[PDB]
Order: C-alpha cells, then structure tokens, then sequence
C-alpha cells in the first residue's frame, strides 16, 4: 500500500527518474536495462558527465543495485513480456527506453505484472499528462498505460495554459532552441526516419520536427488548432528553451504578463513553472527540477497583442522530476480503488 | 578609374572580405591592423579554422602582405586618423574594426585620405544598405560613410521583402539562432554592457541582441513597428539561421510561399536570396555566398496567415562578400 | 583487367573512400550498406558537415548512385554473404562497416565473389600493411583479405620507420589525442567492453586503449617489444595528432631529426609523410591526403637521445586516401597473376 | 591575530578562490576588478557555467558584495599602486589578474599596504610553492611575494615526487591534454605572442605551453634537466590531464607504481594526491580539490623501467583550492 516503482530503460531519463525518486522517498523496487549489467550499472549512475556525481552511496551485491543501502533488483530483458514485474510486487512501471511508446506495445509491461505504465515521451494513442496543467483528467478506473509527454510539452504547457487563461491565446507559433539527444549521431551517420538528425549533433544547428507544440493543444483542448512549432538542436549537452510567438486577444502589456507568470509561480504552479528576471544562460538550469522558467529579460513584446515569451527547461532534470511526480500523483488517486 | 580598397580591422570579416575581393578581381591595397604584423598577417590569412587553408600564395616582404602576387601596404596604426589612406591613393574602406560604428568616429578615415568608408556592421546614424533591398538609396552626392548593416539584417531583410510584396506582413516576430562569435568569451568572464554575453560561448545557450532588429525597419522602412526580434547564440563556430514567424494580411498557403521565394531567388534576388528544398543543417551553408538561404522543408504554418519561416546565412562568409558588393555597387554610382 | 571496387559499409570512411576514388579515378562499381537507400546515399554524399559538400554532379536512378556520370550499383544487404559482388564482376573489397574484422568473417566475401577485401582497420589476424613502410611484404598469391590497419599506424608507422632507420628506436611510448568518432555516443550511454567509450563525446576528454603502436611492430617488426601507447578521445570532429615519446640509439640533435623527415617526406615517403615548421592547430589537416604531418615546434628535445615528436593526421581523410593506395598497390601487384 | 585575504583580478581564479576561501573558512575582506562592479561581481559570482550555481546568498550594497552576510570590499583599481589595501587591514593578497607576474610587478602590492602576495601562476623570479612538494621551504623571514605555480606543475610536481623519490626518474616528458581557458579565443584571432592560441578553442587541438614544464624543476630541484613537456589545449572548458612518460632507475612493475601512489595518497599527501581504479574520464572531476589523481587503469607500462603515467586535475578548482591552502600556511609560518 505504497508507490513501488519499476524503470525500463536505465538511460538518461531512467538514471534520472532513479536519482529523483531518491530524493523524493519514492521506492524503486527493480531496474531493467538489456545492455547495462549490474556492476556497471553502478558504474552509469554513480558518475555522470552532465549532473555530477551522485551524492551517496551506489555498490552492487547479489544481483542487485544498492543505493544509500536501498537494494534494487536488476532484470536484463530485451522486451517488456520477458520483464518479471510481478517478482517485486506489481510496481508501476517507467517507460523509458524509447521503443514502447504504444498502448499496445506497453500493455505488454502490464499483462508482465505492471500495476500502471508512465511512457517518457509521446505516445500515438495512450492520453498525455502534464503537472500543473491536466493531470486531474487521469482516471484510475480506466487507464492503467499513460504518457508524461515530452520535455518541450512540460515547459510549454504550463506557460501556455497562464497566458491562455490571463488573456487568451489567439495563435501561437513555437521553436524550441534544444540540447541533444542520445539518438543523435557523434558524426555524420545514418537516420533513415529523419536524414537532419543524423548529421554531426555538435558541429551543427539541425532543425527538427517536433509534435510538442500541438502536444499542448491535446493536454489543453482549447488551443486545438492554435498552436504548434519545431526544433533547432544544437551543440549543448543539455538544457533548452522554448521561445513561444504568440497573437493575444485581450491586451498584454509585458508588465502585465510578468504579473500573471509571477502570480501562476508563487500559487498553483509553485515547482512547476518558475519566474526569474536574472541574465540568465543555459547552464544556470542545469540540475534545475522546474518544468518551465520564464526569462523576463528575454522576453519581446512587438505591442500589446504580439508577444515572443521565453521560457527554460532541463530537459533531463526537470522532466525526470515530473515523470515522479506523475506516478506520485497516480498512485494518490488510484487509492480511490 | 578603378575601385580600390583598404581594410582597417583584420578580422573574421576583414580577412573574408579580402578572400571575397581576391575572388571577384577587386584590388585591396592596404590592410591596417595595429595587433597584426604583416608576417603575422600571412599565417592568419593562410589558415583558418572555419573556412579552410587559403586556395593561393600568401607571402610577405618588404614591410608587405603578397597574396596571389598582388602587393598590398600593411599598416600598424590604432586610430583612423594615424591611417596614411592617401599614401595608396584615397580608397574606398573596410571599417570592420567593430569600434568606429558612429559618423563621427567613422568620419577620421575620410580626413586621413580615405574616398569612402563602409561599417561592417550597423550604425547609430550612417545610412545602411542591404544589397538586393535598398541599395537603390545610395546617393553618392551626400554619402561618404555608409553602413552594410548585419549579418542576420542581412538574411531577414531579403526574405522580409519578398513576404511582405507577396502577402503583406501585418506584423512579425524574428528569432535568429546564431553562431558565438569574436565578442564572446571562451570561459565566463567580463562583459559589462551584455552580461550574458560574457558567460562561456562554448557551453551556453545565450539570449542576447541582434543588429537585425533595429536595422531591418531602416532598410525596409514600411515595416517599421511591424517587426523585430533576438537572437541566441548556440556553440557552433560559424553559420546561423533566422526563424521568423508573421501574420500575414494575404492568404499565403505555404505552396504560395515557396513560389514567391523561388521567383525572387530565380529573377530579382539572384545571389542574394537561395531558396532550397534539401535536408540541410548548419555546416553546409559553410562558405556560402548568398545573404539568406530558405529552407522549405523546416518552416511550418499554423494557417494561411500565420506561418514560420527559416532561412540561412554564412555570417561570415556570405556578409563579407555583401561588403564586396555593396563596394562596387558603390563604385559604379560614384562615376555620376 | 582494371581495378574495381566495391565497397561495404557506407559511413565515414566508406563515403570517403568513394571521394578519393573519384579523386585518383578509380572505379567503384558498388557500394552496400543496409541502413541507407540510394536516395539516402545522394544526400550523405553530397553533403558532408566535415568535408563540405561533394565537389561534382551526385544523382540517383534505377536502383543506382550517380557520382559524376559515373554508375554505381546499390545493394542494401546486411550480412556479407548477402551480397551479390559477382554481379558487379568480382571487385576488390574495401570492408569498412567495422564489424567484421577477421579472415574469417571477411572470408563471406569472397566467396560471395570478392576477388580481395582490405578490412579498414587492424584485424586480429588478416596481415596488415601501412603504405610506406611495409607494402612489398604483400603477396598476391597468397593473400586475399588484408587489413589496411588504424588511422593511428598509419600516422606513427611512417615516422617510425624514419626515426628507428635513421638514429635506432631503443623504446618508445606513444599518445593520440584523437577527435571523437562514430563508435563514440553524443550523451553518456552504454558501452559494455568499453566504459569509458560510452561517456558524452563532446564532453570528455576520454582514455582509450590502443594496439595502434604495438601495431607499428607488426609492420616494422624490429621494434617488437619496443612500442605500445594509448589514446584520449577529445571533443573534435575529425583529425588527430601522435605525440611519441621515445629513446634513440643513437645521438638525434632536433637538427637531425627534422632532416631526416624532411629528406624521407621530399623522397621514398612523398604523399604519406609531410613536414611543416608552420604553427599549425588541427583543423589546418581537415582534407589533408598525407598520412603524418611532422610538426617541427610542436616537439621537445630533451636530450640528444630522449625526445618527444608530433605528428599530425587527418584520421578520416588520409586514412581513406591510402585504403585507395593500397588497393591500386595490390592491383599492380595481383597483375603477376 | 588572523589571516584575511584579498583578490586582485576576480576571474576564474579569483571566484574560485572566494568559493574556496567561504567552504574553509578564510576571511576575505576585498576584491579589486576594474572590470566587475559590485553589482556585476554578485552575478558573475553567483552562476557560473562549469561549477554551478553558488550555494549559499550573494547580494551588494552600501558599495560592497555580500557573501553569506561577509561584507566583502570592492575596488575598481587597474593598477596594483592603486588598491587601498591599508583600508582593509593589510590582507594576504592573491594576484589573479594574470598580468603582474614578476616580484616587480608585484611589489606594488606591498608598498600599497599588502602583507604578502601570493601570484597565482609561476613567477619569472618569485619562489614557487606546490603544497606536498615544498612548501616548507617558504622563509617567513625574506619571502613577501611568491607563487603558487600553475595547476598543471601542481599535478604534476606530487607525482613526479612519489616516482622519482620511489623508483628513480633517468629522464621523463609529459604532455597536458588541457582544457581551454580565458586567454585563448572564441574564434580565430591575434594572439602575436603565441600565434597557435589565437586559433579557436573550440574548433582546434592546440599544441600549446605548460607553465610545468619550467616550474616543475624549480620545485623539484633534483628533477632540473630530467623532465618538461609541453601542452595540448583541447575543446572542453575545465578539467586537464597530465601524461608523464619516464624512464625510471629502480625495476617499476606497476603494481609497485600503484602501491607507492596509493602510500602517498593516504598518507603524506592526502587531500592532494589521490588514486582511483575507475572507469573515469574529465567530467568527472569537475569540483575536486585535489591537486592530481592517478588514474591507475590509464596508464600503461612498456617495462619495468619505461612507464606512462595519467593523473587528472581541475585546473581551475583543483588550482584555486590549493592558493587558499598555501595562504593558510604562509598565515601559520609568519606567526614566528
Ligand atoms: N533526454 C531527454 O531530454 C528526454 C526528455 C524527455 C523525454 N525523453 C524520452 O525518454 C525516453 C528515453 O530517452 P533517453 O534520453 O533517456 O534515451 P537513452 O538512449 O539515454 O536511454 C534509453 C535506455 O533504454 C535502454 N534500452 C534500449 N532498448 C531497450 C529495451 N528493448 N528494453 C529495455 N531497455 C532498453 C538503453 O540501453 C538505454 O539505457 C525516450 O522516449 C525519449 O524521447 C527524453
Ligand atoms: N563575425 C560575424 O559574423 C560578423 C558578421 C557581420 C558583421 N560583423 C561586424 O564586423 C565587425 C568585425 O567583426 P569580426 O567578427 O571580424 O571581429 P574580430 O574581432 O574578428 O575582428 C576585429 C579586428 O579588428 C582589429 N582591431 C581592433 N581594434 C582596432 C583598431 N583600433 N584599429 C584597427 N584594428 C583594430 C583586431 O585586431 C581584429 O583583427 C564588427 O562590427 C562586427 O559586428 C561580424
Ligand atoms: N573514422 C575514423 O577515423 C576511422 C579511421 C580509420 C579506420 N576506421 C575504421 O573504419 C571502419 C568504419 O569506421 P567509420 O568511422 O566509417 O564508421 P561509421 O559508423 O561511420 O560507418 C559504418 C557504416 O557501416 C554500415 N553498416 C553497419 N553494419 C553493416 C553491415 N552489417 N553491413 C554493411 N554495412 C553496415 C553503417 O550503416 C555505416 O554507414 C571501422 O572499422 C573503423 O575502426 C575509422
Ligand atoms: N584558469 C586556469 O585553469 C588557471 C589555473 C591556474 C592558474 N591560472 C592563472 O591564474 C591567473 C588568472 O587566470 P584566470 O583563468 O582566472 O583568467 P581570467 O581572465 O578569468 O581572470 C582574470 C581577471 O583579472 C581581471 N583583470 C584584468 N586586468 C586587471 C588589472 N589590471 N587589475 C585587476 N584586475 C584585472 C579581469 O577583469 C578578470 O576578471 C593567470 O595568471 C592564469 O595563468 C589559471
């Protein structure tokens, strides 16, 4: 009768979603990674080129991975139906490896004993949730496999659902300025699905397609139709930014925008979306757990009606937090049994 | 009888401006540069990270930099006063120093000897020209010192045109992802004016100003009001691209769009403005020549009258040829 | 009776062996590669973020790649065995897709009708051989899968052999600093046989194990014993620098030495070892053709008899230009039927 | 009756000393930059690109900037004759600037009210300490100014004496493949003094100097005319590596190099020298303190008496760490 948390797909957002439960109280009961055996899955967590090392202790013993004397089980399964879920007690289950983003592909995890699945990205067809915007549409009695949608989405949505109800989006078009990725290419190399991303990600800017915008429309249904965007990804290793140019229906002197944002940031989107007036730089985010922080500097305001807003994200850090909180939030609600 | 130049400030631009000159046959007959010698000069005009090993003969002797067997004065002087401009016989100059932005501060090379100055970047109050925009606007009569406006001025402004002949622009945003450059810093340090221009070029995503914001409704005046915009500067050596999004008076289905950008590209903007449908990225506009490249295949439109539209620039490579023109454009009318 | 070429494996080097093919017009009848389709491999070889774009007309039709008129057959298999080289008429192998490194697993290729393969890279026992220092040893009647060895071997191997002829090489260590490359990943991911490999490229400076000096001693077999080295993978994209640190027999004043290179690069090393006294950095090698660039201030004399030498390669560029050189080489010399 | 401390040049070093100085508990009482204003010095203070945000308050007022409510004077000299260290209590003073270098150009800071002085990079003519190396040969008596050295001679010098004091170093050289810093530039330009480091950091391996090559010998003496090396700059913003190639005396099987390494590690040299057997690579030592770790499974042996050798170091943490340490201890000696 507590949040047990299963991750499939130890990357970036899995050791990510790990570190985070830690410092959240979450127990993570088992980690499955096909390509990651326990020793060096110690070795994965414990050291990190962009976060740091972990503050604590990581070991292995007996099959298993063992932080701060917490002992995870380690499975090394190829596909979710191999994945012994039920062996530590119905967890729910992150969906991390990039490969299962489907209904259908992640019932799989459930009928393996999965409780409830979180997809970390987009799914075609399973309902997507953004903290601080819609997660009170998920239902317990009717969806057992959701998505937390992307990283763009959770900085964009929170930001569009403030200006939207403070003084309505007419339309909106967005660009994300964003990190790359580990499905990006060192050098030059083959993406058949998408010939931009496999082009060298730190020599160039690589414009990319990205469904986040219009996302934003499906987790806020007001703006279907009125918003969407794309991607430059560029030569930092992570942390990124939405810069949203949007027409207003209602008049929005910067001054008042800044209100509205400040307002959302100290009440109900308190951890969610944040406000600074600071020079900032993409490096000041690193590590931060925000979902969305607002740039007022940064920000452009062409007339009352016509604005270009800019909002940060890390796009690991912040998002990995949200993937918990989400589960946090799921297992609160699903005790309505 | 023949447009000579001189070029104080060799840097990024001075350099590419005299490889531009060496290309199109234009006689470059000093370089001022006060942090350069001239046997310096040859190593930094020889080899360059971004654009490759010069494609010739550089040398130097007698107090000279010979490139290709052209002879050319080297000056070592800190002002634009201390310049001897009419030892080589009043030139038209390069000012891409980046430090005599103002009339006044450009106006010493006019009393040191030169016949013309062009800034090589956006001025507080000397006209600006943006070759396939406004260059019509030169008057030769009253206008000694001129500006080439930006780079990014340099790509929005064509691209700007031809929208806002086609569809009327009602207003619009523009944001240019840009290369870091030689203001920027390697590691945080200190920078005054621009904080987070300070903050380390290669490990940051930083908000910071763009000439083209300003300088664009000079160019394209009945856009005044109607569009501006910013830029971040992202770690990469050279190329950027502008991204800019506009509502629009005229339905522009975006098949409508890409025939205007085809038509000024085929016809009146030839060599300014390239228009291309392939999958490109950053690194193969380097060494481009045209002021502003668009990428049909990366914009995207909301609706008919609400679109966001991407196009390309070397920064370096494609505004030093842009100074080129502009000077034998200048030239040409300067016979009047 | 002229030499043809197929090529498998269509990345870095394979793109590039088909460049300086049509550089040195040689005939490459086929390339095959499973992940990219004839219109995918129009654009990867156009456009190259490296190298620039393709200097010439590359177009696709009827299954083919058109490189400057000049018709190459497609063929998309992924197993060696797979591939139809009877087809094209029996063509001499370049095996550059990384994954088959033995006699034996090259071996598919000719009896898939490969008349020779040069694996391009060292082979744990296919003879290998640098060009300028041990090509005579290849015998056309006895061998028909070589290894043309690293980029590394062929930037030390030619100095090497100038070095130990002309003052004797009593031991020797080596270091590469050596840009990142495809094996490398853009984030910290996995690389179970090789840990550190699987850290963020563009990040790390990296530690990496190298047979490339103890490779030099399979080429100059004198040194056996005598040379070993290791590399750091740092955040460029191409070109790499030896730094060999070693004890001469006899007395070597720094005079000497640059002599000595400079009378091996004029004469019997023309095209594969260079000199400058130039103050060069790496991006002044991107393009180069030479297999080692001596870089005369760059190294340190401590003594008569104890110095450190540098010597620059482009490892994707040069390395290409000499799998072209060997593969005429053997042609010339398989002509003794 | 205690030491407190002030920094001239308040860049990378000089912030990272301040952060040092706030975790060991050192007072500093000013920070002179001509090119950082108060209000400036609390941004530039309070983030930084490569190690994070300050955990703790910054803010300024009254003229000064607060650290964790340490009142901290701030001054705006250019030169050294200029700073009012007497109005601050005559301070130990670090010299951060990188541009007073010799005892001469130093002295203006004791003749302007400074205790001691302390240049944070080798000296031309002032003694060199490394702190494990030899530091008790600093003279209280007749040592005003000194050096700390450079952080490559800081990784350096402590392994360099474990071997040699352990196996016997004939003849060794190394390499640093080093991260970039601020004298190097973001884009190719003048650098007439050291042509190869104008070239941009973040597109080139740069073969470049070592401030260890000259001042390794000056604080190993019986080292002199055994060991230099040379640097290559490399694409990462902090953290360097130290490759040292030597021919030793004694048989040296590496198991007895990691044994002697490790001895020194937990003993004399603790919290300088470290040792590791993981799978470690540059990012991974971004924040530590100590002056060199070896890298035990880096390493490779050819023989017993031939060895390659690895030893990381945050040059600007690692460096800035050690600055404060060797402070204390000058503060200590002087008390005699
Ligand atoms: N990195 C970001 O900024 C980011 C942010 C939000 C969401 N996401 C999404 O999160 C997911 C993972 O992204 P990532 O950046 O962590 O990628 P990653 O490549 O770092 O991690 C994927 C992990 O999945 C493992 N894996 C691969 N196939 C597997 C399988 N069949 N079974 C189990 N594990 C398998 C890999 O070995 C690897 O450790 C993707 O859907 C991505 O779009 C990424
Ligand atoms: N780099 C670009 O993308 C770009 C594009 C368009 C316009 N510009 C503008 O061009 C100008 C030059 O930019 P850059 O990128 O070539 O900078 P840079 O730093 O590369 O070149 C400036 C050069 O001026 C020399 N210099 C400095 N002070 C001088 C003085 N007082 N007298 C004579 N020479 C002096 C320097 O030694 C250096 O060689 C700036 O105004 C910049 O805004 C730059
Ligand atoms: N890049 C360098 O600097 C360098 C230099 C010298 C030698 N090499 C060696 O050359 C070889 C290739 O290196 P690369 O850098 O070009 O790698 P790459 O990843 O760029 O290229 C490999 C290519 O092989 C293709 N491929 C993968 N599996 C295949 C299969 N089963 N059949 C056919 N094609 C397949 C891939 O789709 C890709 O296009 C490796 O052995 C490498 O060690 C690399
Ligand atoms: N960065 C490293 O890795 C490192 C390590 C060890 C030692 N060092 C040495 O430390 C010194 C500083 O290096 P840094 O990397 O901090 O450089 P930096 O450029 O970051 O810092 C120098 C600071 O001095 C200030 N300054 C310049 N002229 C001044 C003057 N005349 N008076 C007062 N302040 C002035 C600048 O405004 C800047 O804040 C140099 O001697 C360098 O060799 C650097």
């Amino acid at each position: 009768r507590e949040l047990t948390v299963g991750i499939n797909g130890f990357g970036r957002i899995g050791r990510l979603v790990l570190r985070a439960c830690m410092e959240k109280g979450v127990k993570v009961v088992a980690v499955n990674d096909p390509f990651i055996d326990p020793e060096y899955m110690v070795y994965m967590f414990k050291y990190d080129s962009t976060h740091g090392r972990y503050k604590g202790s990581v070991e292995f013993r007996n099959g298993q991975l063992v932080v701060d004397n917490h002992e995870i089980s380690v499975y090394q399964c190829k596909e979710p139906k191999q994945i012994p879920w039920r062996a530590v007690g119905s967890p729910y289950v992150v969906e991390s490896t990039g490969v299962y983003l489907s209904i259908q592909a992640a019932s799989d995890h459930i009928s393996a004993g999965a409780q409830r699945v979180v997809i970390s990205a987009p799914s075609p067809d399973a309902p997507m949730f953004v903290m601080g915007v819609n997660e009170n549409d998920y239902n317990p009695g009717s969806m057992n496999i959701v998505s937390n949608a992307s990283c763009t989405t959770n900085c964009l949505a929170p930001l569009a659902k403030v200006i939207h109800e403070r003084f309505g989006i007419v339309e909106g078009l967005m660009t994300t300025v964003h990190s790359y990725t580990a499905t990006q290419k060192t050098v030059d190399g083959p993406s058949r699905k998408a010939w931009r991303d496999g082009r060298g990600a730190h020599q160039n800017i690589i414009p990319a397609s990205t469904g986040a915008a219009k996302a934003v429309t499906k987790v806020i249904p007001e703006l279907k139709g009125k918003l969407t965007g794309m991607a430059f990804r560029v030569p930092t290793p992570d942390v990124s930014v939405v810069d949203l140019t949007c027409r207003l229906a209602q008049p929005a002197p910067y001054s008042a925008i800044k209100e509205a944002v400040k307002a959302a940031a100290k009440g109900p989107m308190a951890g969610i979306l944040a406000y600074t007036e600071d020079e900032v730089v993409s490096t000041d985010f690193l590590g931060d757990t925000h979902s969305s922080i607002f740039d007022a500097k940064a920000g452009i305001a062409l007339n009352d009606n016509f604005v270009k807003l800019i909002s940060w994200y890390d796009n690991e850090y912040g998002y990995s937090h949200r993937v918990v909180d989400l589960l946090r939030y799921m297992f609160s609600r699903d005790a309505e049994n």
